[PDB]
């Protein structure tokens, strides 16, 4: 028993991590084949970010401008693409710890694990969510950009999210590996604000889920409820709207514990309108909805 | 910006982590040169668990006992002997992804990283403390022994902690790589409690440290203290007593900030009586107390 934020293993995604410098711009890239991906504003300099035309920037910008070094080694750059918002980097050498590996777009609510770098080094790795306005609430300094969020399928590395952007509240937006931004940002220094950030409903009853699973008990309460009404109730708090998609995931967890996800629900409803009372769930005093219905069942049955 | 429960790359722990079976039994050994370190009660049955005598349940075991398993190649046991509560199985083949290493014991207070492990094969990493109590809130699951709690200075990991036990609470305790417990615990399914868990105070103030330097502000206050009396006032909130080391270890946040220690005791002292009536710091409804004063620094410099 107990219940932590926790990563899956940073070992093969650590050996797809490179320094990538463009004139004084430095940051990381990842080495999958004989491609490196990174932010496509490697190009420009201090002043260039405030509003930069890339299409522009990357004319005046040959092979050889790029320096992608590999801890110590220097991989040749043998051509450069534009993806979106990623420069594609071809080099010669494919990275030899290359992983089975897919690029997947995810939907907000979907968890990942950051494997937060500076100059192409893995600092530290942590957990997080796809929040419902398209940002997360990452920790990034200055030559973070270009770090990933991925997901293991066992044997498979699933690349989400690479890093180039904070907002005013110390919230942070990025790519898929195709370099399409998730939600409405662009890589601009220009004035762009996150909406209404929302609670992941369907990660809050998963939290309780693994509360009860873990023998925290008490906010189980009498009452069962609707999915029309607790929404009714739900939206105000600004939580996640609940969906038949949503009871059907969360099946597993209700089968494990012998409570409909309705139960669930009345329980959560009533913690809404009464918050805590001081009390904690799993020694957070808040409602956690940073863990996805399979972080519940990975963690809690132990899956590797 | 942004402040997050960081581990660091699990990669280089990953390379040593092996399966080790006795009988029925079976669980994590870890691998570095030719000995590879597991929990001794590797040996028992679940009934020889109720109250063993290893020395005399050794008596019966030989080398060719013990399955030790590197994902699906056998290692060959040539030696084993018993190092207070772990095993030491001496094989033939040098770990070749043997990292630079140390063990470690450290003091309560000082946080590691835990890479949780089943059948040798690690599921997840997490950040945790080694409370003062001597216990840490792990999530672990039948399998889970022999898992390792690490630090990286840099090149060379430091291996601290070896998982052993679950208590009522869903707490753990286990030992360093020596294999002495941490606190007044036994490899044996008897009767023994934790004692009081207390908050770890300096690990607090740094905390806070971290949350000034993010721009979570609003708890800092006009007045300051001494360490006399915040500590007459935090005793009785179960705090560990503040000393004039865990000031001088606060010194670089103090001098990042501007904000003497007393100044930041004040602080803590007045959330300490009054709560943090509905407010967040770093979105923590509570006092997060798992975060070395190194853990911030670390964090906030961005070190690799
Ligand atoms: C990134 O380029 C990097 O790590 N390498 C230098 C960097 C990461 C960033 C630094 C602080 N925290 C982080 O996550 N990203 C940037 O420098 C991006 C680049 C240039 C500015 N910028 C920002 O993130 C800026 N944010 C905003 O402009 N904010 C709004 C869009 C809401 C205004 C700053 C102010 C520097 C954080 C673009 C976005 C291409
Ligand atoms: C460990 O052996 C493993 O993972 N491989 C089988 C296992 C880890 C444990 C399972 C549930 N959560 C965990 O962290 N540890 C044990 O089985 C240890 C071994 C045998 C019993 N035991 C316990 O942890 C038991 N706890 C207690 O006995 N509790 C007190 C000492 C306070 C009574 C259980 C009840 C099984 C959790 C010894 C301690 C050698
Ligand atoms: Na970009
Ligand atoms: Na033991």
């Amino acid at each position: 028993s107990g219940f932590r934020k926790m990563a899956f293993p940073s070992g093969k995604v650590e050996g797809c991590m490179v320094q990538v410098t463009c004139g004084t711009t430095t940051l990381n890239g990842l080495w999958l084949d004989d491609v490196v991906y990174c932010p496509r504003h490697v190009i420009c300099t201090s002043e260039d970010m405030l509003n930069p035309n890339y299409e522009d920037l990357l004319i005046r910008k040959s092979n050889h401008n790029f320096l992608v070094q590999a801890g110590n080694v220097q991989l040749r750059v043998i051509g450069h693409s534009m993806q979106n918002c990623v420069l594609k980097l071809k080099v010669d050498t494919a990275n030899p710890k290359t992983p089975k590996y897919k690029f997947v777009r995810i939907q907000p609510g979907q968890t990942f694990s950051v494997l937060a770098c500076y100059n192409g080094s893995p600092s530290g790795v942590y957990q997080c969510a796809m929040r419902p306005n398209f940002t997360i609430k990452g920790s990034f300094l200055n030559g973070s950009c270009g770090s990933v969020g991925f997901n293991i399928d066992y044997d498979c590395v699933s690349f989400c999210y690479m890093h180039h952007m904070e907002l005013p509240t110390g919230v942070h937006a990025g790519t898929d590996l195709e370099g399409n931004f998730y939600g409405p940002f662009v890589d601009r220094q220009t004035a762009q604000a996150a909406g209404t950030d929302t609670t992941i409903t369907v990660n809050v009853l998963a939290w309780l889920y693994a509360a009860v699973i873990n023998g925290d008990r008490w906010f189980l309460n009498r009452f069962t409820t609707t999915l029309n009404d607790f929404n009714l109730v739900a939206m105000k708090y600004n939580y996640e709207p609940l969906t038949q998609d949503h009871v059907d995931i969360l099946g597993p967890l209700s089968a494990q514990t012998g409570i409909a996800v309705l139960d669930m629900c009345a329980s959560l409803k009533e913690l809404l309108q009464n918050g805590m009372n001081g009390r904690t769930i799993l020694g957070s005093a808040l409602l956690e909805d940073e863990f996805t219905p399979f972080d519940v069942v990975r963690q809690c049955s132990g899956v590797t």
